């Protein structure tokens, strides 16, 4: 038999054993960490595959329960009646590979029992796509009707539907570009070496050690936050204004410091830095033109219905590149713009807009 | 009492005595580091006040050497017929209070003969601007022809236009907003939080112990850098090209990423945290409303002639702040904008449009001066 799916809400763990990656290392004995909601189709042609950004999870909908601290990442995109109607679609979502709540990661113990930590190899969006398909493959799904996506999500489902355009009926590409840019790789980059800059990193073997490198990732979650936000949304909530009582002239800090703190120590509770050093690395990597001839080549290539998502206030993702994915997959009707003023954050935030998106997304699949 | 000036390009130390700060706390024994380009008028009349930038020095103008590792942060702008012109004009420049190139910083010695290091009193830009008037004043010299500056600069030059309009006659307010921004205080905030983090901090008492946290101040400087560029010009020089022959799919670097380790080093050869930390909370506290019933009461009140000078590009200072500050300001005829791909750091690369926005001040300052009777 297959890989039985897991109950509704439950984390299935997938076994897919040994993974070759695009830098040809072989990754042996990867688990695929699975949430699910809705049936699956007897046909087994109604799956939507959820696919999260950086710092996100399998969670994708839900309250903070038993296993989950927060309520999900996108809560009520997935449910009865929902922009992914589960009394119709079977909403999937991983947890990437170079995860850390529960695929394989540099927490993760490897072949010698001792965590992966700096011998974890780097991955590529692309391997990404590849460990996904796989644990589809062992639950004894081969095709998908659709990808969506924002953010690293977003990278994720732009080369599911470039790689594998016969496997998937349409996509959603939400406030990302083709490739990394030189500004994005310069801000990934600076907030990995914050992240080795810590002592505590340890060379990235801190697993099991005691220590950890959280007081880098704070900082690396911090200027990833700034490139989150919009920039005069973050002025207009806070300005200059102090925090609470406290004095910035005799040392005190302001709220927009104090909520930046806060955002790092949330982070810090829920998410390890091997990850986020092994992510921010894969983001970097990010060019669907890569051994393809060049993004324009790459993107013409993809006959696949596509919605493109992007954020008038994108700082990290500017709408720009948006813009150009809309321009060149012949799929896209036109670029979606999204007239908010939260930032690339909106992917998050406009639940109303992305899963207005969503909706349109799995009309195109039919 | 009065001090001379140095000789043309040379540093002068001028001892100003104790200097009461904003938040009531009093810096005893502060000195300020003077260069300055052309003849001072006997009338004391033709001073232009150059104000540099978070990491910039009295150095605006001139060559590597005689103790300058590099040539002037504003090389060319001060010279005979330049837009500074030493014909006309005594271009003064100072290090700012806090800083690390002769001015009294978190470097110096205290009066119990240990570097000031975590005793540094928390400084404004206000404090900036009263440092600069009293080594002015101990010069002899009680009125400015023009203020000009670009970024922290611009805050200086803003803050002594608005304190001293009767001792100003026209200024150059350049890639900077009435007051800083969340964004702004959020990204000073957190550079300041990686210099902290670096174990050889030693809570800001690291001067003298052969420790320093250059690694945290190479992180910052990064990350600034990335907020001073402009995100097309950045992807068009770099993309997601590798550095040289590295293979950053398995673990090399990309050229971006070589180039900010690059500039991050550059300045922890030349630069001190410590100094990083004092003016990066000196920008976070610029605010030209506080204690004036806000910005907007506190520059319709500024009756000063103003150049306000924006660049289209720039993502830490960007363009709307300076629409608000030539709305604002009576004397400003409408904003000059600087077109460039450069980001914020244009305020320095665009030698030939700033060029231009400085010799209009200065022409406007040259006719008001004609016409100020001292
Ligand atoms: C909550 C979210 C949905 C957007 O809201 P937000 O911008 O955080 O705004 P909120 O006002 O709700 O702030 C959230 C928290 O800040 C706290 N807060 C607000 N102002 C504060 C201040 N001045 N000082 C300290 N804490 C403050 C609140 O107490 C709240 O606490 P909680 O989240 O534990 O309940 C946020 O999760 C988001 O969109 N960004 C996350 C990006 C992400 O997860 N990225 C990883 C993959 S990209
Ligand atoms: C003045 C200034 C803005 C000029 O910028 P610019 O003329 O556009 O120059 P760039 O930003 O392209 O810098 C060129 C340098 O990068 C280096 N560089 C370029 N690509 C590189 C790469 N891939 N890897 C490493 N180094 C690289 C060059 O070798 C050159 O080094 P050099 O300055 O020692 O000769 C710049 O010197 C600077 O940022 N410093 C001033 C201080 C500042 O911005 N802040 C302080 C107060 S705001």
């Amino acid at each position: 038999a297959t890989v039985p799916l897991p109950a509704e809400g439950e984390i299935g763990l997938v076994h897919i054993g040994a993974l070759t990656l695009e830098n040809g290392t072989v990754l042996p004995d990867v688990t695929i960490a699975v949430q699910r909601w809705g049936e699956l189709a007897p046909d087994r042609g109604n799956v939507v595959m959820v696919l999260h950004a950086l710092t996100g999870d399998s969670h994708v909908t839900g309250p903070a329960g038993d296993g989950h601290p927060t309520a999900g990442w996108w809560d009520g995109v997935a449910g009865p009646g929902a922009p992914i109607d589960t009394d119709h679609w079977c909403a999937i979502a991983t947890n990437v590979l170079g995860g850390c709540r529960g695929s394989t990661g540099p927490g993760s113990l490897a072949p010698d029992g001792k965590p992966w930590g700096s011998r974890f190899p780097q991955i590529t969006i692309r391997d990404q796509v590849a460990a996904d398909r796989a644990a589809l493959a062992a639950l004894g799904i081969t095709e998908v009707a659709a990808v969506v996506g924002g953010s690293m999500g977003g990278a994720r489902a732009l080369e599911w539907l470039v790689t594998h355009p016969d496997d998937v009926r349409a996509g959603l590409v939400l406030a990302v570009g083709a490739r990394a840019t030189a500004d994005q790789i310069g801000t990934q980059s600076t907030q990995v070496a914050a992240i080795k800059a810590d002592p505590d990193w340890q060379g990235g073997d801190y697993h099991g050690t005691g220590r950890a490198p959280t007081e880098g990732m704070e900082i690396a979650r911090r200027f990833a936050h700034l490139t989150y936000r919009g920039e005069e949304e973050l002025d207009d909530r806070f300005a200059n204004t102090p925090q609470d009582d406290e004095d910035p002239l005799t040392g005190g800090r302001y709220a927009v410091q104090s909520y930046l703190e806060y955002q790092g120590g949330k982070l810090a509770r829920r998410f390890d830095p091997g990850t986020y050093v092994v992510l921010s690395d894969a983001l970097s990597s990010h060019d669907v033109g890569r051994g393809r001839g060049g993004v324009e080549a790459a993107l013409r290539s993809c006959p696949v219905p596509v919605v493109v998502g992007g954020i008038t206030s994108d700082r990290l993702y500017p709408i720009r590149l948006q813009q150009e994915l809309a321009e060149l997959l012949p799929g896209c009707q036109g670029l979606d713009v999204v007239d908010s003023i939260y930032g690339h954050d909106g992917f998050l935030v406009e639940t109303e807009l992305v899963g207005k998106l969503i909706r349109r997304t799995l009309e195109l699949a039919q």
